[PDB]
């Protein structure tokens, strides 16, 4: 319904790297976006709320930011325990879409 | 933060069979409960919206219910396609919390 594509899908980095994926909406979802990891086996982890928000327990090496139709991801430094698959969701309004998703790997 | 409890982990059934999955919340969530379906490597899709509202085009043989720290999802006549990974989300307090993952397979 509001459709939102995520670029990259797969992204190859090194450790230590500044990493940066994105997510474009279309209709201006204002500033509802969620980002989570997905570990390979487990069950999504919420990173990042609104946009901005960073939540409990999560390294403070990621971040987020974005206004409107934009928004970006970046780990600042690559860790091993990074290699997940990271989502966005807007929640602007239902349905709730997510992106497709960036595969993270660790060549 | 809240934790969510999702039994089963994993199910056999075949197509037309009744499976039911449930969730249980470790606090009052008091209605705020979203299923998830997720088939492999694609982006998860809300399935199910406030313990009971089916979100567009999500047929008919899912339904949810619940109120407080117990939710029920079940799969009226399972078919080819139903074959995935669920999730329940809690989304009263942050962090949104999922439970585990209920793996479906067909016998």
């Amino acid at each position: 319904d509001i459709q939102m594509t995520q670029s990259p899908s797969s992204l190859s980095a090194s450790v230590g790297d500044r990493v940066t994926i994105t997510c474009q909406a279309s209709q201006d979802i204002i500033k509802y976006l969620n980002w989570y990891q997905q570990t390979p086996g487990k069950a999504p982890k919420l990173l990042i709320y609104e946009a901005s928000n960073l939540q409990a327990g999560v390294p403070s090496r990621f971040s987020g930011s974005g206004s409107g139709t934009d928004y970006t991801f970046t780990i600042s430094s690559l860790q091993p325990e990074d290699i997940a698959t990271y989502y966005c969701q807007q929640y602007q309004s239902l349905p709730y879409t997510f992106g497709q998703g960036t595969k993270l790997q660790i060549t």
